[PDB]
DNA sequence: ACCGTAAACATGTTTACGGT
DNA sequence: ACCGTAAACATGTTTACGGT
């Protein structure tokens, strides 16, 4: 287990971005490769977490690119 | 009368969508807009209506989705 | 091809509980 | 006080099918 809070992890991702927004799936993929731990041990419940840290903490706003046709997620 | 309306969904959504002021809705008042304009889907329709509501925004590319500045808001817009 | 219906899966919003 | 974890609900994305 890493010594990180899920809103630390994530927020980690989104700020390794050059347009600083990142879609779900690039969350997922980004905390798989920079914490191996949730590749090969953690349940498939830590994606629940994830949501869930997103929607809670007002830090996290989301954002529609201009096509409208993706939703990005990024920190204010 | 509630008898079921002549106009297929993705009319009847471009007819709530278009009738405010900034070409924009919520779901929530899209069927909200659907039940109040036309009381068949307030009185008869089983809950599969809004399944289907949401499958046509997905489906029709002409319905993009634009996000408030709060960031807190997910609208429905015409381009 | 088009519309309507159903259902599975992905994603976003909430409440709820035990433990660090 | 708040994280971590679980689950129910709302919303968005898809494939699949029968009928007109």
């Amino acid at each position: 287990r890493p010594p990180y809070s899920y809103m630390a992890m994530i927020q980690f991702a989104i700020n390794s971005t050059e347009r600083k927004r990142m879609t779900l799936k690039d969350i997922y993929t980004w905390i798989e490769d920079h914490f191996p731990y949730f590749k090969h041990i953690a349940k498939p419940g830590w994606k629940n977490s994830i949501r869930h840290n997103l929607s809670l903490h007002d830090m996290f706003v989301r954002e529609t690119s201009a096509n409208g046709k993706v939703s990005f997620w990024t920190i204010h």
